[PDB]
């Protein structure tokens, strides 16, 4: 028996079917959703037999103001600091949450202010060029982390364990502050 | 200021604060046909008429693409771990790896191992270590496919040997050495 045996973007074939392959197939998978339509058509060979994963997604994004400078589970948790955002989103593919993640000029803020520092203790996160923020989004937990140093605003799922390389989280407003580190 | 629908395929669609500098609203509409594909994707948002061109122009890279695949004969053996192209095609494991400039480019499939013609020529095949996995008991002539019509023996400071396309086989260099008449790669020819 000899089927055609095509996919999208595959090995498109008129195919020889194995024995006990007694069935030429057509299938067509379609999917609608809000600024997407999708249609794909795969033929093949197939036959009548008788008789879940995770998913991670993560966004990472760094903003600058000088010329040019852009050159080179079941949970979520994320950092935003002032410079760089990174989010990280879990789920059980039975039950997963699909809803997008928005980069950090879009999300609004929720009132935590906390300071915003990188790099090492005594240059880049001294008190010099460590600035109060406003926090935004779901990060409403102030953080420091050190292993080096960072500070920023945090989500509650990224301060529980707080281990190396540890972190430290409070729930007041400024209470990053550094030298109450 | 001006506000728009701000909405991507599988994306944050929201309604948005233009910037002061963004005058439009865009509705886009790509449509995508393909043999056995269709796809439509709408995305809207903020735009600017930015007048004449850009700075700096724009750019041009490159596509590659590579397909690997093992075959196996056992029992649940595929458990898991336990400008041009060149592949090698083996007993066993197939690679190929295309590049193309997106200008101009062959998006033509790539086939899997069992799916190639044979080519008429045909080489010996073992992977791995003189010892363990390329004796010559485990040493096998195979039937080549596709493009791979040359016999290629390579080693480094681990062996391996299979069919070849010439694309791998214009330059030694971890050495290599290929031939174009059937079983020239056998191991007492090295
Ligand atoms: C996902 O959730 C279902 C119940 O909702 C459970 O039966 C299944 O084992 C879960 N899968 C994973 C990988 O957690
Ligand atoms: C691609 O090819 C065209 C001519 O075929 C050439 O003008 C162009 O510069 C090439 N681009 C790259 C990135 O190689
Ligand atoms: C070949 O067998 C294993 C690798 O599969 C390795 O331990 C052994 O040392 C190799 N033989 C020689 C002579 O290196």
């Amino acid at each position: 028996l000899r089927c055609m045996q095509c996919k999208t973007n595959g090995d498109c074939r008129v195919e020889e079917c194995a024995l006990g392959q007694d069935l030429c197939r057509t299938t067509i998978v379609r999917l609608w959703e809000e600024g997407e339509e999708l249609e794909l058509v795969e033929k093949s060979c197939t036959h009548s037999e008788k008789t879940t994963g995770l998913k991670i997604t993560s966004l990472t994004e760094v903003v600058c103001g000088l010329d040019l400078c852009n050159q080179g589970c079941p949970g979520s948790n994320g950092f935003h600091n002032n410079d760089t955002f990174h989010f990280l989103k879990c789920c059980n593919t039975t039950k997963c949450n699909e809803g997008p993640i928005l980069e950090l000029e879009n999300l609004p803020q929720n009132g935590r202010q906390c300071y915003s520092c990188k790099g090492n203790s005594t240059h880049g996160c001294s008190s010099e060029e460590t600035f109060l923020i406003d926090c935004r989004g779901p990060m409403n937990q102030c953080l420091v982390a050190t292993g080096y140093m960072v500070r920023g605003c945090a989500t509650a799922s990224m301060c529980q364990h707080a281990h190396h390389i540890d972190v430290s989280c409070c729930t007041k407003s400024g209470c990053n502050h550094p030298d109450l580190d």
